[PDB]
């Protein structure tokens, strides 16, 4: 089997991407944030504290003839940005772009933090990291991909995020028309439950490539590119007036600036992030200070190849017995 679904930026900045997902019978379609950095499929629901729902589409398990309460199961997750959610668990039928999984754990939110409430465009998350990170207790549950894998033509999914444009998540096949040149594959460590890999280095604009190992995770659920302070300083040094602002919470730059590209290495291959991908707009409405798309990972504990990096590439998440990651230009 295969699946193919369009993923769409939630706003003009590509802050996140949502993908339609069919849950239950008859289908209830929710727009989920596909997150290769987490492993829970959770949704706004009929059970979510009413005051914490503001415009989201909700899953109503009582209206699904295939919904079954997973007795005694609870979940609770907190993400890297300080947001959180929790609730109970159903199993139900879940389909993404024509690919169907029966008995998928659908985690129903009873509580969500303010940042989820305040974002009307995201109805929940669909985790695509390794199932070892799943927070369901006392019986850990598998991700959608983990459940689908054996049925897929090939045990892979691909992320093809657009810049200011829709893109595609494919399951079970590699669309050879969706990228240029070749796909370069690179080793993955699953030790921390992430799609963790090691970049071979970087360049800033037309500058010389610096060969240096950068361990990080491929995370579709993170907006920005988070890299070591040395690398990030080298980047913003090429932008007149750019500086790190403690009050804003990262590097900012004059909105009048022309940003240089950023290149990262995948083995001997190179992925080039165009400068305008790195512009995340005025720090507040009307401001002439803009927020940078490359930020320091220093206070995180891990480097994160988020959407800013990933949307410059066609990315293969290879879920073979020994998982690997593939990157191609496009
Ligand atoms: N909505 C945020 C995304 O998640 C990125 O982290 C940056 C963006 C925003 C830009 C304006 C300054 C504050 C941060």
């Amino acid at each position: 089997s295969t699946g193919s679904a369009t993923t769409t930026p939630i706003d003009s900045l590509d802050d996140a991407y949502i993908t339609p997902v069919q849950i239950g019978t008859p289908a209830q379609t929710l727009n989920l944030d596909f997150d290769t950095g987490s492993s829970d499929l959770w949704v706004f629901s009929s059970e979510t504290t009413a005051s914490e729902v503001d415009g989201q589409t909700i899953y109503t398990p009582s209206k699904s003839t295939t919904a079954k309460l997973l007795s005694g199961a609870t979940w609770s997750i907190s993400y890297g940005d300080g947001s959180s959610s929790s609730g109970d668990v159903y199993t139900d039928t879940v389909s993404v772009g024509g690919l169907t999984v029966t008995g998928q754990a659908v985690e129903s939110a009873k509580k969500v933090s303010s940042s989820f409430t305040e974002d009307s465009t995201i109805d929940g998350l669909l985790g695509l990291a390794f199932s070892t990170l799943n927070t369901v207790s006392p019986t850990q549950q598998k991700t959608f991909f983990d459940n689908a894998k054996a049925s897929l033509d090939s045990p892979v999914f691909t992320a093809d995020l657009g810049y200011h444009a829709p893109g595609t998540y494919n399951f079970g096949f590699i669309d050879t028309t969706a990228y240029t040149g070749s796909i370069t594959y690179t080793a993955v460590s699953t030790k921390q439950g992430f799609w963790e890999w090691t970049s071979t280095g970087y360049a800033v604009g037309s500058g010389t490539f610096k060969s240096t190992s950068i361990d990080g995770i491929a995370d579709t659920g993170t907006t920005l590119l988070y890299l070591p302070a040395t690398v990030v300083s080298a980047y913003w040094a090429q932008v007149s007036g750019a500086k790190s602002s403690s009050s804003v919470g990262g590097y900012v730059f004059p909105c009048s600036a022309t940003l240089p590209s950023f290149t990262f290495g995948v083995g001997s291959a190179r992925i080039v992030i165009p400068g305008d991908y790195i512009d995340f707009g005025p720090i507040s409405t009307g401001s002439s200070s803009c927020f940078g798309g490359i930020q320091s990972s220093a206070g995180i504990g891990i480097n994160i190849f988020g959407d800013v990096a990933l949307k410059a590439a066609f990315v293969v998440f290879n879920g073979a017995t020994t998982p690997t990651l593939g990157f191609a230009s496009k």
